[PDB]
């Protein structure tokens, strides 16, 4: 078994936005729902807890929290404007930051208590503390832009953890993988000029933001190469996956050498998603965990971070996060994921699975990884 | 104008089965839900009447209710055991009549109303008392078996009302056309051998049942031929659909030539679906119900038959079943759908599209089907 | 039977506040409800309305909607200036309009509409389209002031209805029956100097607005006599109300001689209500409603308006409002309420009943009733 | 300082029942909730959980769990077939076990671990490891009987956690006070011809089980005078509870010199309860746990264990809660409870307060209490 860190605070759980119906705010031709609310709800990240708890596996993680992000943490990505702003309308009760960014009252503090989260993940194991670790940081980050809240995102979680790692320990090499189903455009934008950042997303093509595929954005200056974007077709599941994994992503990371590998890991792609299209299940996840963990023991040292991002099925992302925190760990619990066997049948047949993967040969050419 | 008729009772709301982690019955590892419950809940079709009364469509219709279906009209589909058993089940306070197919208490006499309300739809155009219907079936039908419940589905709703129809009326050729997202299993089989009704179904291929195609299985003997499948590929949104259509759906239609049209209309092909893959958005569903309402003023004068089965989004069904309603009725709300442009930028790219179109293509030519142009 | 209209729009029940943990606003120390929200839910209303369809009433019923109040309306109660900053707080998606008041996105056009149902119930009667009529009017109207929202009342739905009812039909002498478990406070205070509207509220003792009884306040001046507040202890259940309806209000019906009843009819004395201590069950409402009915025949020509307000129970309040509009319509439905045996068995003793009896009897004879 | 265990399994969250309105079950004329379900739900447990780790007080507490109880254990106070049955009902998907005693999918196993906790907190304070315990036994367990569940309790933990006590310890005499709103007529039954346990209920009048009041039931024969029923007015708060724990609690547990108190804490006589029509605040339950400390420091060396029993408002119970293991620690949060003061000015007036305290009077009389001041 390794040692794993679980970063986790109950209040991250008491963030709330007002009515919503899904993503839809409440008003309008929008019913206000008898019981469900804001997608982005607490119960799909609880219940990953919960079930941690239940399976025992709680008891074989070093469980820690953390004190919310400093001012200059977040200033390092966020300028103080955006912090008054934000805090003004969790002040006031919440609203709207943005674009599909809703907000409630007490907010402000608990979006820097998510971010704190992330910041003390990534010193953890660089400073040896543990192998790897688990952030539970809710709200979530990786579309949030430095001065513009986006896609459920309040700041950018894991850009501030990395600049805050940068300046305490020094690190030169930093690779985010993406497995949100939906772009990591915040993560992209922050870093598109820095080859100290290898930024890649795989994302359902066209989903969020809506319409973005990417594929020739791979950087600028400086970071040209140090972005690599995986449009999949809606649908894909995990072949799809793992051949993305296989073809790009593994020899993406063999060339950068990273010295820390972050996660980006939302459980979107699940295949009863109200937000995507894709078809993955837990032992999908489990893979792609396995996979970077190992590109971590090769390049990193094992130096592993893995922060939650998004995941909206209250039923099926707690499977799908324990299966991550066990292949962390080392450790199996007794837990067995029930819809595992059912979600294996709905795969995408041969000729899809072959025509997803001759785009994924070409994309791999295409980047100079062939 | 055109008049269409509304069957809707309250009480089909009131179905409800044991705690379930959206199609996961609860025990073992799966946490009660805080508030949610059954994929399939009341929720998903009152917040479609809601937004139909509150936009003023509920108005402008024919608003009707019905008896349940008699023992007799069940029979000709379910054998008395299985009702019985149903029966039993349901006075207990509920349990599983199969896999995926939970009951609660008192969802035997609420399930006979669902599949009343479908024979009354059947039977009020038949005898032109409207032009057309649409029949809040909950709980849905499609994938229930003579002796098998299925699918959350626990009587077989169109097929009960099709064997009435027929009884009543001795109408001769009814197509089913089913987009609800899943497969039309029940109907499929209970018309397998069956010449006197077209069963058609556009589906994900291998969503429910699971890894189930079908494409192969275009019925036997008497039925050869009167059946088809469309298993569309995960992912595929509304030129998918249009396709289907356009190459399957309505020339199968044409040679056909239905006397009654009844559309299995499940929402959960809807962009936003927990139970499917596929990414409709509300004009894609007024679009199918354009071309199958000219369908049926081509054939059948006018007679369509709308059954509500799935959708498993709270927030986004209402808006598809509206549009669907819109266009029986040639009403138009004041109501504009706020997911419909976001939906668009999100649909399979041209290399996806083309991909999809060539095997429609295909299966039309592997069915035999000749792309005629409508006409009367 | 009787000819009952009932007002009715599905729109009503499209208001919502922001998140409320019951009473309480979420934030601070208390955690966002993993369903619930606020007490003054639609479904509290919606349950009600949905048996009455099952029950098959409502084919018994006259169903009728209505338009929203006009400004000319509702400022013959409220002033331009808290129209306007009510509506700005809705377009503004929501917020709190004063203690005990929170809004939603869309509520300012939804209490029009509330309010219109009250104006549009009073008019019928009174023009003789029904004998009696039943508005379910959410959000409630009873705490309102003309100036100052409370209670999770934004309009003072009563009082704009008799206003206007008293423009168009020139009525004379109206009483208004506040059986809602809390202080009609709002219909108390826009009445109290007027001799044209006897307000008799009976409530919970202190329960809210809290810690106020108000037994001595009777009216001043022009009103004095023509307001009575009957402040029942805490606990107390269908006899303390028998007599209070036998002893009080009765007798100060058959005085005033009115020409139309409005009934303030909230359902939270219940014996399951969370938001007061009261012991009533669905028989107790059909029996006041059947007194009040009779008052109506014997001195206003049948002329009885019924005009929804509190009940938080969405178990039991639909069987205490079914059970009312039974009774004004002199239909019965094939209901049974469940509980009503259950109710029954829990009611105070002989000697905690005898003691609310002697204070309702010395209670009379304060009002000169003896 | 002082030590106090919390023991608590998040399992014991996991226990649901099938579809309730509040405690009506569904069907017939009762509707599904859209959201709510059975009264005793999880929400009502685990937003005390939530706020004793927000607040900070979870990390002063030693946090414990414990195995489930054994069927040795729970054949104490339960037959065999009891057992059987239960687990039979709940492996297949749940069900009424009886009036007001609904069950669902795996409840036998969280019912076995609630009992499980009850009996390690007795253990751990009669071993020494805490000075005093909570128990966050759900589901509850004061109502249920040896063969009949009850009241939404199973199980009878507290008299399977003390019968397996004086097994394993030999504890001669111990002390039961139930504040819970409703008679704690499971633990009063069991022990009710019994001198080596003194079961106290507070409750209010009448109210569950419905119209039981009990005062004249004082135990028989050798049980005589060791069981005490204070039926308190319905509307009743602060002042009713403060004055029956000094006038009839208080000189009832100096007589017996209890070696170890149990207190059956439920939180359903809190103002906004819909389970009962009492008007006590979080200061109140404060209040209550310094005088019950008091005692067990006095008699019984400390020896205190609260378990959780009712409480059915989502909002209010978490704070009523934390004022009780604040007491027990020694610890007090940053919590302000903000309904305390808005409860306090709803509270009984002058003349009903006198009324009720004039009743106490006459039944501590009735009793035979002699009112004695604290003393070691
Ligand atoms: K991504
Ligand atoms: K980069
Ligand atoms: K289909
Ligand atoms: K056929
Ligand atoms: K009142
Ligand atoms: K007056
Ligand atoms: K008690
Ligand atoms: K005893
Ligand atoms: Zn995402
Ligand atoms: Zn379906
Ligand atoms: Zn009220
Ligand atoms: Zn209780």
């Amino acid at each position: 078994t390794r040692r794993t860190a679980f970063f986790f605070d109950e209040l991250c759980l008491w963030h709330a936005a007002g009515p919503h119906a899904l993503t839809l705010p409440v008003g309008g031709w929008v019913q206000p729902p008898a019981a469900a609310g804001h997608a982005e709800s607490p119960e799909t990240k609880r219940r990953l807890k919960s079930l941690l708890d239940v399976s025992g596996l709680t008891a074989r993680l070093q469980l820690r929290s953390a004190p919310p992000a400093s001012d200059e943490d977040l200033l390092r990505v966020h300028p103080a404007h955006y912090l008054e702003r934000f805090k003004a309308l969790s002040d006031a009760g919440g609203g709207s930051l943005g674009q599909d960014a809703p907000i409630g009252p007490g907010s402000y503090e608990i979006a820097r208590l998510s971010a704190g989260l992330a910041i003390a993940a990534l010193d953890a194991v660089l400073a040896g503390e543990a192998d790897n670790a688990y952030s539970l940081s809710r709200p979530p980050g990786h579309h949030c832009l430095p001065d513009q809240a986006m896609g459920f995102c309040f700041f950018a979680n894991i850009a501030v953890a990395i600049e805050a790692a940068k300046a305490r320990h020094g690190v030169e090499r930093v690779a985010v993988l993406d497995w949100d189903v939906h772009h990591g455009n915040g993560t992209q934008a922050i870093y598109y000029r820095r080859d100290d950042v290898l930024s890649i997303s795989l994302h359902q093509d066209g989903c969020f933001p809506p319409g973005y595929s990417g594929a020739e954005d791979i950087g600028e200056d400086r970071g040209r190469g140090f972005n690599l974007n995986v449009p999949l077709l809606p649908g894909g599941g995990h072949d799809a996956y793992m051949q993305a994994m296989q073809r790009i992503v593994l020899p993406a990371l063999e060339r950068f050498r990273p010295q820390l590998i972050v996660v980006a890991s939302g459980f979107d792609a699940n295949a009863v998603d109200p937000l995507a299209r894709m078809q993955l299940h837990s032992d999908s996840f489990r893979a792609m965990t396995a996979m970077v963990r190992d590109a971590a023991e090769r390049h990193a040292g094992g130096r592993l971070v893995v922060v939650h991002e998004g995941g909206y099925s209250e039923a099926y992302v707690p499977f799908c996060g324990l299966a991550v925190i066990e292949e962390l760990s080392g450790v199996r619990s007794a837990v067995r994921d029930p819809l595992r066997d059912f979600i294996e049948l709905q795969q995408p047949n041969a000729a899809f699975r072959d025509f997803q993967r001759q785009r994924l040969e070409e994309l791999a050419a295409q980047f100079g990884l062939c």
